[PDB]
């Protein structure tokens, strides 16, 4: 037990995206025990914390997503005290949170551009060239570290809406060449399955 925490959260606004850090160690833990957090939500993606991993969640449709890897079958923490999934599924590795009705979300992408834009836990904006539904390539390989705990971002179109939810690394002798992506399609389908 204990509730996923919102540590901090990323801004893409203007052109730049920047990180923000809004609780410390501490207070996270704190908040972690009693799932209830007065922080209000703001940013495009979350920056968010169990007591051993810290990871991102997106949020798109009205639903806060992350990976399942990160987050397992726990609660978030809220102004409202903490949360139940309301989508879980494991084979996807996919965990979603209802948002507050009228709070902001991504909207999905349809304009079928292959020029996509992965957001890091350190608001780096990096460029990846789509290759299929859930796959895209890097223009530049990276150490692995650099993706570490950026499961859970988004992957973005050039019109700022939502491909995708960043799941795992394409990753061969430390080296991220390509990413792994759950498609905002799939999303959908989680949402529309009763
Ligand atoms: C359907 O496709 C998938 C694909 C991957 C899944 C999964 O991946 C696991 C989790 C993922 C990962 O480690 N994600 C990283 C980002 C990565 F760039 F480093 C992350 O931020 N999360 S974390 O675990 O560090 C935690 C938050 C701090 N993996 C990978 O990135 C691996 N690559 C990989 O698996 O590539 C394939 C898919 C091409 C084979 C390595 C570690 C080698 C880089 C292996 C884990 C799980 C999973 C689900 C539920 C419970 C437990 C595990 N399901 C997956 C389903
Ligand atoms: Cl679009
Ligand atoms: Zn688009």
């Amino acid at each position: 037990k204990g509730s996923v925490v919102i540590v901090g959260r990323i801004n893409l606004s203007g052109d730049t995206a920047y990180a923000q850090q809004t609780r410390g160690e501490e207070g996270c833990q704190e908040t972690s025990q009693t799932g209830r957090d007065k922080n209000q939500v703001e940013g495009e993606v979350q920056i968010v914390s169990t007591a051993t991993q810290t990871f991102l969640a997106t949020s798109i449709n009205g639903v806060l997503w992350t990976v399942y890897h990160g987050a397992g079958t726990r609660t978030i923490a809220s102004p409202k005290g903490p949360v139940t999934q309301m989508y879980t599924n494991v084979d996807k590795d996919l965990v979603g949170w209802q948002a507050p009705q009228g709070s902001r979300s991504l909207t999905p992408c349809t304009c079928g551009s292959s020029d996509l834009y992965l957001v890091t836990r350190h608001a780096d904006v990096i460029p990846v060239r789509r290759r299929g539904d859930s796959r895209g390539s890097l223009l530049s390989p990276r150490p692995i570290s650099y993706l570490k705990g950026s499961s859970g971002g988004p992957l973005l179109c050039p019109a700022g809406h939502a491909v995708g939810i960043f799941r795992a690394a394409v990753c061969t002798r430390g080296v991220a060449k390509a990413v792994d992506f759950i498609p905002v399609e799939s999303l959908e389908t989680t949402m529309r399955s009763p």
